[PDB]
């Protein structure tokens, strides 16, 4: 793909939408959108492949005082095409700040499937 969209929800208040775009096959992915219903400050942001015991770390999103995290990053590590495409994987937002590729960001607050958009 060249664009993907994950719509995030949970059983609590956290919800949002994250968009991905990649103009070239080996080029960086632009990740942008917003997530609401979060406590102010940092929250772990990960891509999980179903089954796979490993995780794609996208760092932290930062919520403002109203609980709104606007997201806008470039990520050279993930891709929307090829052998390691994140298409179909689950995007996750966490309770606490990221603690690594394999460390504990606490529980999952919302998630959604990264779906092809273009």
């Amino acid at each position: 793909a060249t664009k993907a969209v994950a719509v995030l929800k949970g059983d609590g208040p956290v919800q949002g939408i994250i968009n991905f775009e990649q103009k070239e096959s080996n080029g960086p992915v632009k990740v942008w959108g917003s997530i609401k219903g979060l406590t102010e400050g940092l929250h772990g942001f990960h891509v999980h492949e179903e089954g796979a015991g490993h995780v794609g770390d996208l760092g932290n999103v930062t919520a403002d005082k109203d609980g709104v995290a606007d997201v806008s990053i470039e990520d050279s590590v993930i891709s929307l095409s090829g052998d390691h495409s994140i298409i179909g994987r689950t995007l996750v937002v966490h309770e606490k700040a990221d603690d690594g590729a394999g460390g504990n960001a606490g529980s999952r607050l919302a998630s959604g499937v990264i779906g092809i958009a273009q």
